[PDB]
Protein backbone atom coordinates (compact mmCIF):
# COMPACT_ATOMS: atom_id res chain seq x y z
CA UNK A 1 0.00 0.00 0.00
CA UNK A 2 1.23 3.86 -0.74
CA UNK A 3 1.70 4.20 3.37
CA UNK A 4 4.19 1.71 3.16
CA UNK A 5 6.71 3.07 0.41
CA UNK A 6 9.92 4.71 0.76
CA UNK A 7 11.05 8.24 -0.06
CA UNK A 8 12.88 7.37 -2.85
CA UNK A 9 9.99 4.76 -3.88
CA UNK A 10 7.49 7.66 -3.67
CA UNK A 11 9.53 9.89 -6.17
CA UNK A 12 10.06 7.09 -8.54
CA UNK A 13 5.98 6.10 -8.75
CA UNK A 14 5.78 9.88 -9.48
CA UNK A 15 8.41 10.53 -12.06
CA UNK A 16 6.81 7.42 -13.89
CA UNK A 17 3.37 8.50 -13.16
CA UNK A 18 4.25 11.33 -14.98
CA UNK A 19 1.42 12.49 -17.97
CA UNK A 20 2.39 12.88 -21.68
CA UNK A 21 3.26 16.66 -23.33
CA UNK A 22 0.48 17.27 -25.85
CA UNK A 23 0.45 19.63 -28.74
CA UNK A 24 -2.10 22.18 -29.34
CA UNK A 25 -4.51 21.73 -32.58
CA UNK A 26 -2.24 22.28 -35.74
CA UNK A 27 -2.09 25.85 -37.23
CA UNK A 28 -5.00 27.35 -36.05
CA UNK A 29 -5.84 31.03 -37.91
CA UNK A 30 -3.42 33.26 -37.02
CA UNK A 31 -3.80 36.04 -35.59
CA UNK A 32 -5.98 34.60 -33.08
CA UNK A 33 -9.25 36.10 -31.49
CA UNK A 34 -10.43 35.81 -27.60
CA UNK A 35 -12.94 33.05 -29.07
CA UNK A 36 -10.28 31.02 -31.10
CA UNK A 37 -7.51 31.43 -28.82
CA UNK A 38 -10.16 29.82 -25.79
CA UNK A 39 -11.38 27.15 -27.97
CA UNK A 40 -7.56 26.47 -28.18
CA UNK A 41 -6.77 26.05 -24.33
CA UNK A 42 -10.00 24.40 -23.89
CA UNK A 43 -9.64 21.46 -26.45
CA UNK A 44 -6.23 21.19 -25.24
CA UNK A 45 -7.27 20.92 -21.73
CA UNK A 46 -10.10 18.29 -22.20
CA UNK A 47 -7.58 16.58 -24.30
CA UNK A 48 -5.40 16.82 -21.30
CA UNK A 49 -8.15 15.35 -18.36
CA UNK A 50 -8.49 12.06 -20.07
CA UNK A 51 -4.13 11.59 -19.47
CA UNK A 52 -4.35 13.18 -15.76
CA UNK A 53 -7.19 10.58 -14.73
CA UNK A 54 -4.41 7.84 -15.74
CA UNK A 55 -1.29 10.57 -13.99
CA UNK A 56 -3.77 10.16 -10.79
CA UNK A 57 -4.86 6.51 -10.79
CA UNK A 58 -0.67 6.09 -10.54
CA UNK A 59 -0.15 8.62 -7.43
CA UNK A 60 0.27 6.33 -4.51
CA UNK A 61 -2.51 6.63 -2.12
CA UNK A 62 -5.04 7.84 -4.82
CA UNK A 63 -7.13 4.78 -6.19
CA UNK A 64 -7.27 3.68 -2.33
CA UNK A 65 -10.34 6.52 -1.92
CA UNK A 66 -13.89 5.46 -3.03
CA UNK A 67 -14.65 6.91 -6.64
CA UNK A 68 -16.67 9.38 -5.05
CA UNK A 69 -13.81 10.91 -3.40
CA UNK A 70 -11.57 10.62 -6.37
CA UNK A 71 -14.14 12.34 -8.58
CA UNK A 72 -14.43 15.23 -6.08
CA UNK A 73 -10.45 15.68 -5.79
CA UNK A 74 -10.43 15.83 -9.51
CA UNK A 75 -13.02 17.99 -9.58
CA UNK A 76 -11.73 20.65 -7.43
CA UNK A 77 -8.00 20.47 -8.66
CA UNK A 78 -7.89 19.67 -12.47
CA UNK A 79 -7.41 23.43 -13.42
CA UNK A 80 -4.57 24.17 -10.64
CA UNK A 81 -2.86 20.55 -11.74
CA UNK A 82 -3.22 22.21 -15.26
CA UNK A 83 -1.70 25.06 -14.56
CA UNK A 84 1.54 24.09 -12.18
CA UNK A 85 2.33 21.80 -15.29
CA UNK A 86 2.46 25.38 -17.33
CA UNK A 87 4.43 27.53 -14.98
CA UNK A 88 6.76 23.99 -14.83
CA UNK A 89 6.87 23.98 -18.83
CA UNK A 90 7.18 27.42 -18.75
CA UNK A 91 10.12 28.19 -16.87
CA UNK A 92 13.41 28.35 -19.64
CA UNK A 93 10.99 30.86 -21.38
CA UNK A 94 10.79 34.43 -19.71
CA UNK A 95 7.91 36.45 -20.46
CA UNK A 96 6.12 33.54 -21.83
CA UNK A 97 3.80 30.85 -21.32
CA UNK A 98 4.33 27.34 -22.68
CA UNK A 99 0.77 25.79 -23.14
CA UNK A 100 1.90 23.54 -26.11
CA UNK A 101 5.67 22.89 -27.60
CA UNK A 102 3.63 24.48 -30.95
CA UNK A 103 1.59 27.08 -28.38
CA UNK A 104 4.25 29.21 -26.96
CA UNK A 105 2.35 32.74 -26.41
CA UNK A 106 3.44 36.02 -24.69
CA UNK A 107 1.28 38.37 -22.96
CA UNK A 108 0.22 40.47 -25.94
CA UNK A 109 -0.49 37.58 -28.74
CA UNK A 110 -3.47 35.87 -27.47
CA UNK A 111 -6.67 37.83 -27.38
CA UNK A 112 -7.55 38.45 -24.12
CA UNK A 113 -10.04 39.70 -21.63
CA UNK A 114 -8.16 42.20 -19.17
CA UNK A 115 -8.97 39.76 -16.80
CA UNK A 116 -7.46 37.01 -18.44
CA UNK A 117 -4.75 38.87 -18.48
CA UNK A 118 -4.36 39.46 -14.90
CA UNK A 119 -4.17 35.51 -14.51
CA UNK A 120 -1.74 35.85 -17.25
CA UNK A 121 0.30 37.94 -15.55
CA UNK A 122 -0.19 36.18 -12.43
CA UNK A 123 1.14 32.62 -14.11
CA UNK A 124 4.55 34.21 -16.03
CA UNK A 125 5.02 35.41 -11.87
CA UNK A 126 4.94 32.04 -10.53
CA UNK A 127 6.93 30.57 -13.45
CA UNK A 128 9.55 33.22 -12.84
CA UNK A 129 9.56 32.09 -8.64
CA UNK A 130 9.80 28.79 -9.65
CA UNK A 131 12.85 29.23 -12.18
CA UNK A 132 14.02 31.77 -9.44
CA UNK A 133 13.93 28.84 -6.28
CA UNK A 134 15.64 26.43 -9.16
CA UNK A 135 13.01 24.52 -8.76
CA UNK A 136 13.50 20.66 -9.00
CA UNK A 137 11.56 18.13 -11.31
CA UNK A 138 11.24 15.58 -8.63
CA UNK A 139 9.71 18.50 -6.08
CA UNK A 140 7.27 19.00 -8.96
CA UNK A 141 5.72 15.98 -9.14
CA UNK A 142 5.85 15.87 -5.33
CA UNK A 143 3.90 19.27 -5.52
CA UNK A 144 1.55 18.57 -7.91
CA UNK A 145 0.24 15.59 -6.42
CA UNK A 146 -0.17 17.28 -3.08
CA UNK A 147 -2.41 19.98 -5.16
CA UNK A 148 -4.51 16.79 -6.19
CA UNK A 149 -4.68 15.08 -2.71
CA UNK A 150 -5.11 18.81 -1.02
CA UNK A 151 -7.36 20.79 -3.37
CA UNK A 152 -10.53 19.30 -2.35
CA UNK A 153 -10.38 17.42 0.89
CA UNK A 154 -11.54 20.06 3.27
CA UNK A 155 -14.70 19.71 1.63
CA UNK A 156 -15.94 15.90 1.83
CA UNK A 157 -17.73 16.80 5.07
CA UNK A 158 -18.43 14.52 6.56
CA UNK A 159 -20.12 12.31 9.36
CA UNK A 160 -19.44 9.06 8.81
CA UNK A 161 -16.62 7.21 10.25
CA UNK A 162 -16.01 6.07 6.79
CA UNK A 163 -15.69 9.77 5.40
CA UNK A 164 -13.31 10.32 8.48
CA UNK A 165 -11.37 7.16 7.41
CA UNK A 166 -10.69 8.66 3.57
CA UNK A 167 -9.70 12.19 5.19
CA UNK A 168 -7.50 10.58 7.54
CA UNK A 169 -6.10 8.21 4.75
CA UNK A 170 -5.62 11.63 2.54
CA UNK A 171 -3.84 13.63 5.75
CA UNK A 172 -0.94 10.38 6.11
CA UNK A 173 -0.80 10.01 2.18
CA UNK A 174 -0.07 14.08 2.34
CA UNK A 175 2.36 13.40 5.40
CA UNK A 176 4.23 10.63 3.25
CA UNK A 177 5.04 13.45 0.64
CA UNK A 178 5.93 16.07 2.73
CA UNK A 179 8.62 13.33 4.09
CA UNK A 180 9.62 13.14 0.24
CA UNK A 181 10.10 16.63 -0.24
CA UNK A 182 11.79 16.99 2.76
CA UNK A 183 14.36 13.81 1.84
CA UNK A 184 14.84 15.12 -1.48
CA UNK A 185 16.40 18.83 0.19
CA UNK A 186 18.20 16.95 2.58
CA UNK A 187 19.47 14.64 0.08
CA UNK A 188 20.76 17.42 -1.78
CA UNK A 189 22.75 18.81 1.01
CA UNK A 190 20.40 21.99 2.67
CA UNK A 191 20.60 22.59 6.47
CA UNK A 192 17.93 21.49 8.21
CA UNK A 193 16.65 25.18 8.41
CA UNK A 194 16.94 25.59 4.48
CA UNK A 195 14.84 22.78 4.53
CA UNK A 196 11.92 23.92 6.56
CA UNK A 197 12.20 26.92 4.98
CA UNK A 198 12.02 25.74 1.14
CA UNK A 199 9.35 23.29 2.09
CA UNK A 200 7.39 26.43 3.42
CA UNK A 201 8.36 28.33 0.68
CA UNK A 202 6.60 25.70 -1.92
CA UNK A 203 3.50 25.30 -0.01
CA UNK A 204 2.74 29.03 0.20
CA UNK A 205 3.23 29.15 -3.97
CA UNK A 206 0.37 26.59 -3.71
CA UNK A 207 -1.68 29.33 -2.52
CA UNK A 208 -1.22 31.67 -5.61
CA UNK A 209 -2.23 28.46 -7.19
CA UNK A 210 -5.12 28.23 -5.91
CA UNK A 211 -6.08 31.84 -6.42
CA UNK A 212 -4.91 31.54 -10.30
CA UNK A 213 -7.38 28.55 -10.46
CA UNK A 214 -10.47 30.36 -8.52
CA UNK A 215 -9.86 33.23 -10.98
CA UNK A 216 -9.70 31.09 -14.55
CA UNK A 217 -12.49 28.44 -13.46
CA UNK A 218 -14.49 32.11 -12.38
CA UNK A 219 -13.81 33.09 -16.16
CA UNK A 220 -14.74 29.36 -17.71
CA UNK A 221 -18.11 29.93 -15.76
CA UNK A 222 -19.24 33.01 -17.62
CA UNK A 223 -18.93 31.60 -21.21
CA UNK A 224 -22.26 30.57 -22.36
CA UNK A 225 -20.97 27.54 -23.70
CA UNK A 226 -22.27 25.92 -21.43
CA UNK A 227 -18.85 23.37 -21.39
CA UNK A 228 -15.51 23.00 -20.98
CA UNK A 229 -15.54 22.41 -17.33
CA UNK A 230 -15.84 18.47 -16.83
CA UNK A 231 -18.74 17.44 -15.02
CA UNK A 232 -19.10 15.01 -11.82
CA UNK A 233 -20.41 12.38 -14.23
CA UNK A 234 -18.04 12.85 -17.11
CA UNK A 235 -14.92 12.66 -14.41
CA UNK A 236 -16.53 9.47 -12.82
CA UNK A 237 -16.98 7.76 -16.30
CA UNK A 238 -13.31 8.50 -16.86
CA UNK A 239 -12.15 6.81 -13.80
CA UNK A 240 -13.96 3.38 -14.75
CA UNK A 241 -10.64 2.01 -16.21
CA UNK B 1 15.33 43.93 9.17
CA UNK B 2 14.45 44.68 12.84
CA UNK B 3 11.95 41.85 12.43
CA UNK B 4 15.12 39.72 10.53
CA UNK B 5 16.91 40.16 13.67
CA UNK B 6 13.97 38.63 15.89
CA UNK B 7 14.07 35.44 17.82
CA UNK B 8 10.62 32.98 17.83
CA UNK B 9 9.84 33.69 21.27
CA UNK B 10 10.16 37.66 20.32
CA UNK B 11 8.73 37.42 17.18
CA UNK B 12 5.65 35.15 18.76
CA UNK B 13 5.18 38.01 21.54
CA UNK B 14 4.91 40.87 19.50
CA UNK B 15 1.90 39.00 17.39
CA UNK B 16 0.20 38.14 20.49
CA UNK B 17 0.56 41.69 21.69
CA UNK B 18 -0.82 43.02 18.04
CA UNK B 19 -4.17 40.55 18.18
CA UNK B 20 -7.13 42.72 17.78
CA UNK B 21 -9.64 41.97 20.22
CA UNK B 22 -12.76 40.21 19.47
CA UNK B 23 -15.72 42.78 18.56
CA UNK B 24 -19.58 41.83 19.23
CA UNK B 25 -22.31 42.05 16.55
CA UNK B 26 -24.29 45.64 17.40
CA UNK B 27 -27.82 43.78 17.01
CA UNK B 28 -27.18 39.79 17.09
CA UNK B 29 -30.42 40.70 7.79
CA UNK B 30 -27.17 38.28 7.45
CA UNK B 31 -25.23 40.29 5.04
CA UNK B 32 -26.33 43.53 7.70
CA UNK B 33 -24.71 41.91 10.20
CA UNK B 34 -21.31 40.75 8.85
CA UNK B 35 -21.13 44.26 7.23
CA UNK B 36 -21.51 46.05 10.32
CA UNK B 37 -18.91 43.90 12.23
CA UNK B 38 -16.26 43.62 8.98
CA UNK B 39 -16.50 47.57 9.21
CA UNK B 40 -15.44 47.75 12.47
CA UNK B 41 -12.39 44.99 12.48
CA UNK B 42 -11.17 46.44 9.34
CA UNK B 43 -9.77 49.55 11.82
CA UNK B 44 -8.23 46.91 13.91
CA UNK B 45 -7.30 45.05 11.38
CA UNK B 46 -4.99 48.00 9.85
CA UNK B 47 -3.45 48.43 13.51
CA UNK B 48 -2.74 44.98 13.88
CA UNK B 49 -1.05 44.72 10.31
CA UNK B 50 0.88 47.73 11.15
CA UNK B 51 2.44 45.46 14.24
CA UNK B 52 3.26 43.02 12.35
CA UNK B 53 7.16 42.44 12.24
CA UNK B 54 8.36 43.41 8.75
CA UNK B 55 5.43 45.17 7.53
CA UNK B 56 5.75 48.70 8.23
CA UNK B 57 9.33 48.59 6.06
CA UNK B 58 7.34 48.37 3.22
CA UNK B 59 6.14 51.37 1.35
CA UNK B 60 2.68 52.60 2.05
CA UNK B 61 1.68 51.16 -1.45
CA UNK B 62 2.77 47.75 -0.67
CA UNK B 63 1.13 47.70 2.39
CA UNK B 64 -2.37 48.76 1.20
CA UNK B 65 -1.80 45.99 -1.87
CA UNK B 66 -1.31 43.60 0.71
CA UNK B 67 -3.92 44.06 3.12
CA UNK B 68 -6.24 44.80 -0.11
CA UNK B 69 -5.56 41.09 -1.07
CA UNK B 70 -5.71 39.44 2.60
CA UNK B 71 -8.61 41.21 3.80
CA UNK B 72 -11.50 38.84 3.30
CA UNK B 73 -9.20 35.83 4.46
CA UNK B 74 -7.77 37.79 7.20
CA UNK B 75 -11.48 38.04 8.69
CA UNK B 76 -12.29 34.00 7.65
CA UNK B 77 -9.29 32.89 9.33
CA UNK B 78 -10.07 34.71 12.79
CA UNK B 79 -13.53 33.47 12.49
CA UNK B 80 -12.24 29.52 12.11
CA UNK B 81 -10.22 30.24 15.08
CA UNK B 82 -12.85 31.89 17.39
CA UNK B 83 -15.21 28.62 16.15
CA UNK B 84 -12.83 26.11 16.99
CA UNK B 85 -14.12 25.34 20.11
CA UNK B 86 -17.64 25.43 18.96
CA UNK B 87 -18.55 22.26 16.66
CA UNK B 88 -20.86 23.00 14.26
CA UNK B 89 -21.36 26.10 14.86
CA UNK B 90 -19.80 29.88 13.58
CA UNK B 91 -18.66 32.13 16.36
CA UNK B 92 -19.10 35.39 14.20
CA UNK B 93 -19.53 37.08 17.72
CA UNK B 94 -19.79 36.35 21.07
CA UNK B 95 -23.64 36.92 20.74
CA UNK B 96 -23.74 35.80 17.15
CA UNK B 97 -23.26 32.57 17.05
CA UNK B 98 -24.81 30.40 13.93
CA UNK B 99 -25.57 26.60 12.93
CA UNK B 100 -25.54 24.89 9.76
CA UNK B 101 -29.18 25.85 9.45
CA UNK B 102 -29.37 29.46 9.83
CA UNK B 103 -26.54 29.25 7.47
CA UNK B 104 -29.01 28.28 5.35
CA UNK B 105 -31.70 30.96 5.19
CA UNK B 106 -28.70 32.81 4.30
CA UNK B 107 -28.85 31.87 0.70
CA UNK B 108 -25.58 31.62 -1.69
CA UNK B 109 -23.57 31.16 1.81
CA UNK B 110 -24.19 27.66 3.04
CA UNK B 111 -21.44 26.23 0.68
CA UNK B 112 -18.75 29.10 2.57
CA UNK B 113 -20.60 27.98 5.61
CA UNK B 114 -19.76 24.48 5.21
CA UNK B 115 -16.63 25.15 4.41
CA UNK B 116 -15.72 27.83 7.02
CA UNK B 117 -16.68 24.67 9.27
CA UNK B 118 -14.75 22.29 7.74
CA UNK B 119 -11.62 24.17 8.30
CA UNK B 120 -12.58 25.21 12.08
CA UNK B 121 -12.82 21.49 12.51
CA UNK B 122 -9.75 20.62 10.91
CA UNK B 123 -8.31 23.41 13.57
CA UNK B 124 -9.98 20.95 16.12
CA UNK B 125 -8.24 17.74 14.98
CA UNK B 126 -4.60 19.26 14.93
CA UNK B 127 -5.01 21.17 18.30
CA UNK B 128 -3.82 24.22 16.42
CA UNK B 129 -2.33 26.79 18.76
CA UNK B 130 -2.66 30.16 19.51
CA UNK B 131 0.63 30.88 18.57
CA UNK B 132 0.60 28.89 15.90
CA UNK B 133 -2.20 30.89 14.37
CA UNK B 134 -1.08 34.12 14.97
CA UNK B 135 2.06 33.06 12.32
CA UNK B 136 -0.60 31.63 10.18
CA UNK B 137 -2.54 34.80 9.91
CA UNK B 138 0.88 36.84 9.74
CA UNK B 139 1.27 34.64 6.54
CA UNK B 140 -1.62 35.12 4.96
CA UNK B 141 -1.01 38.94 5.41
CA UNK B 142 2.70 38.75 3.68
CA UNK B 143 2.04 36.06 1.25
CA UNK B 144 -1.52 36.73 -0.36
CA UNK B 145 -0.69 39.72 -2.43
CA UNK B 146 3.52 39.30 -3.39
CA UNK B 147 3.18 37.48 -6.48
CA UNK B 148 0.96 40.54 -7.58
CA UNK B 149 3.36 43.69 -6.87
CA UNK B 150 4.48 44.38 -10.48
CA UNK B 151 8.09 43.80 -9.85
CA UNK B 152 9.91 45.96 -12.27
CA UNK B 153 10.99 49.13 -10.34
CA UNK B 154 14.74 48.06 -7.98
CA UNK B 155 12.17 49.30 -4.79
CA UNK B 156 9.43 46.42 -5.60
CA UNK B 157 12.24 43.76 -6.05
CA UNK B 158 13.50 44.68 -2.36
CA UNK B 159 10.35 44.91 -1.63
CA UNK B 160 9.53 41.00 -2.49
CA UNK B 161 12.91 39.93 -1.18
CA UNK B 162 12.16 41.44 2.22
CA UNK B 163 8.67 40.05 2.22
CA UNK B 164 9.97 36.28 1.34
CA UNK B 165 12.87 36.90 4.44
CA UNK B 166 9.86 37.75 7.07
CA UNK B 167 8.30 34.76 5.99
CA UNK B 168 11.39 32.66 6.40
CA UNK B 169 11.31 34.01 9.60
CA UNK B 170 7.57 32.69 10.30
CA UNK B 171 8.76 29.69 9.22
CA UNK B 172 11.43 29.40 11.84
CA UNK B 173 9.06 30.40 14.45
CA UNK B 174 6.36 27.76 13.69
CA UNK B 175 9.23 25.04 13.65
CA UNK B 176 10.72 26.46 16.56
CA UNK B 177 7.20 26.24 18.80
CA UNK B 178 6.47 22.50 17.25
CA UNK B 179 10.41 21.95 18.85
CA UNK B 180 9.64 23.67 21.84
CA UNK B 181 6.40 21.37 22.33
CA UNK B 182 8.07 18.46 22.07
CA UNK B 183 7.53 17.55 18.38
CA UNK B 184 10.28 14.83 16.39
CA UNK B 185 11.78 16.45 13.69
CA UNK B 186 9.34 14.50 10.75
CA UNK B 187 6.42 15.85 13.29
CA UNK B 188 7.71 19.29 13.00
CA UNK B 189 7.87 19.39 8.88
CA UNK B 190 5.26 17.27 8.80
CA UNK B 191 2.85 19.35 10.96
CA UNK B 192 4.34 22.61 8.85
CA UNK B 193 3.07 21.53 5.40
CA UNK B 194 -0.70 20.71 7.77
CA UNK B 195 -1.05 24.48 8.46
CA UNK B 196 0.80 26.04 5.33
CA UNK B 197 -2.11 23.67 3.15
CA UNK B 198 -4.72 24.91 5.09
CA UNK B 199 -3.95 28.20 4.04
CA UNK B 200 -5.01 27.23 -0.22
CA UNK B 201 -8.00 26.47 1.33
CA UNK B 202 -8.78 29.55 2.83
CA UNK B 203 -7.50 31.45 -0.21
CA UNK B 204 -10.77 29.37 -1.82
CA UNK B 205 -13.10 30.84 0.86
CA UNK B 206 -11.80 34.03 0.14
CA UNK B 207 -12.31 33.91 -3.38
CA UNK B 208 -15.80 32.08 -3.05
CA UNK B 209 -16.58 34.55 -0.91
CA UNK B 210 -15.98 37.80 -2.78
CA UNK B 211 -17.45 35.77 -6.06
CA UNK B 212 -20.48 35.70 -3.68
CA UNK B 213 -20.46 39.52 -2.73
CA UNK B 214 -20.44 40.43 -6.40
CA UNK B 215 -23.56 38.09 -7.38
CA UNK B 216 -25.20 39.50 -4.51
CA UNK B 217 -24.42 42.96 -5.87
CA UNK B 218 -22.40 44.14 -3.01
CA UNK B 219 -19.61 44.91 -4.86
CA UNK B 220 -19.30 47.77 -2.52
CA UNK B 221 -18.85 46.31 0.61
CA UNK B 222 -14.87 45.36 -0.40
CA UNK B 223 -12.70 48.13 0.72
CA UNK B 224 -11.08 50.35 -2.05
CA UNK B 225 -6.81 50.67 -2.81
CA UNK B 226 -7.77 54.25 -1.49
CA UNK B 227 -9.63 53.88 1.15
CA UNK B 228 -7.19 51.44 2.29
CA UNK B 229 -4.65 53.80 1.87
CA UNK B 230 -6.34 56.60 3.95
CA UNK B 231 -6.45 54.22 7.08
CA UNK B 232 -2.78 53.20 6.73
CA UNK B 233 -1.81 56.88 6.13
CA UNK B 234 -3.93 57.55 10.18
O1 LIG C 1 -2.07 22.64 -20.06
C1 LIG C 1 -2.91 23.70 -19.86
C2 LIG C 1 -4.09 23.85 -20.58
C3 LIG C 1 -4.92 24.94 -20.35
C4 LIG C 1 -4.58 25.89 -19.39
C5 LIG C 1 -5.38 27.01 -19.14
N1 LIG C 1 -5.09 28.06 -18.38
N2 LIG C 1 -6.05 28.83 -18.33
C6 LIG C 1 -5.99 30.11 -17.62
C7 LIG C 1 -5.53 31.16 -18.65
C8 LIG C 1 -5.07 30.73 -19.89
C9 LIG C 1 -4.65 31.66 -20.84
C10 LIG C 1 -4.70 33.02 -20.56
C11 LIG C 1 -5.17 33.45 -19.32
C12 LIG C 1 -5.58 32.52 -18.37
C13 LIG C 1 -7.13 28.35 -18.98
C14 LIG C 1 -8.43 28.81 -19.21
C15 LIG C 1 -8.95 30.14 -18.64
F1 LIG C 1 -10.21 30.35 -19.04
F2 LIG C 1 -8.96 30.03 -17.32
F3 LIG C 1 -8.21 31.19 -18.98
C16 LIG C 1 -9.31 28.03 -19.95
C17 LIG C 1 -8.89 26.81 -20.48
C18 LIG C 1 -7.60 26.36 -20.25
C19 LIG C 1 -6.72 27.13 -19.51
C20 LIG C 1 -3.37 25.75 -18.70
O2 LIG C 1 -3.00 26.63 -17.75
C21 LIG C 1 -2.56 24.65 -18.91
O1 LIG D 1 -15.15 38.33 11.38
C1 LIG D 1 -15.70 38.06 10.16
C2 LIG D 1 -15.81 36.75 9.70
C3 LIG D 1 -16.36 36.50 8.45
C4 LIG D 1 -16.84 37.55 7.67
C5 LIG D 1 -17.35 37.35 6.39
N1 LIG D 1 -17.56 38.29 5.47
N2 LIG D 1 -18.07 37.80 4.46
C6 LIG D 1 -18.34 38.60 3.26
C7 LIG D 1 -18.69 40.03 3.67
C8 LIG D 1 -20.03 40.36 3.83
C9 LIG D 1 -20.38 41.66 4.18
C10 LIG D 1 -19.38 42.60 4.39
C11 LIG D 1 -18.04 42.26 4.23
C12 LIG D 1 -17.69 40.97 3.86
C13 LIG D 1 -18.32 36.50 4.61
C14 LIG D 1 -18.90 35.53 3.79
C15 LIG D 1 -19.39 35.87 2.36
F1 LIG D 1 -19.76 34.74 1.76
F2 LIG D 1 -20.43 36.70 2.39
F3 LIG D 1 -18.42 36.45 1.66
C16 LIG D 1 -19.03 34.23 4.26
C17 LIG D 1 -18.60 33.90 5.54
C18 LIG D 1 -18.02 34.87 6.36
C19 LIG D 1 -17.89 36.17 5.89
C20 LIG D 1 -16.66 38.86 8.13
O2 LIG D 1 -17.09 39.92 7.40
C21 LIG D 1 -16.13 39.11 9.38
Amino acid sequence: LALSLTADQMVSALLDAEPPILYSEYDPTRPFSEASMMGLLTNLADRELVHMINWAKRVPGFVDLTRHDQVHLLECAWLEILMIGLVWRSMEHPGKLLFAPNLLLDRNQGKCVEGMVEIFDMLLATSSRFRMMNLQGEEFVCLKSIILLNSGVYTFLSSTLKSLEEKDHIHRVLDKITDTLIHLMAKAGLTLQQQHQRLAQLLLILSHIRHMSNKGMEHLYSMKCKNVVPSYDLLLEMLDA
